């Protein structure tokens, strides 16, 4: 299954991306210069379901894992459907350190 993988830093208050796989750049059209240090929400646009966005926002705050279907947009403006699964990574003290995401393009 063709998938992409990113890492967000949860020690910073707005979860900026700190590592992205070669496919994530190829799929979205953005280079690392425009991805690292930013929140993943730049991928969103008009037809992105705000209720679906809210489930990811809630789970991050509550430190749970979450799986949603989102409409995303490449850098060239064209849309694609992104099955996104975010997973919390905890330190031994139960605190969340990083969030990890698997993104699958499900436009079939
Ligand atoms: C994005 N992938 C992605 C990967 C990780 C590890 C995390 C933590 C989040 C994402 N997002 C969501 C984005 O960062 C943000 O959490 C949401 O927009 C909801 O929060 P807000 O405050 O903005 O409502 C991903 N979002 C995407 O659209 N595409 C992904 O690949």
């Amino acid at each position: 299954l063709r998938h992409t993988f990113v890492v967000a830093d949860a020690t910073l208050p707005d979860c900026p991306l700190v590592y992205a796989s070669e496919g994530f750049y190829a799929m979205t059209g953005y280079g690392p210069d425009e991805v690292l240090g930013h929140n993943c929400r730049f991928l969103q646009g008009e037809g992105t379901d705000p209720k679906e966005v809210q489930k990811i926002r809630d789970a991050i705050k509550k430190g749970e894992a979450c799986s949603v279907r989102l409409l995303n947009y490449r850098k060239d403006g064209t849309p694609f459907w992104n099955l996104l699964t975010v997973t919390p990574i905890k330190t031994p003290d139960g605190r969340v350190s990083k969030f990890v995401g698997v993104q699958v393009d499900v436009t079939s």
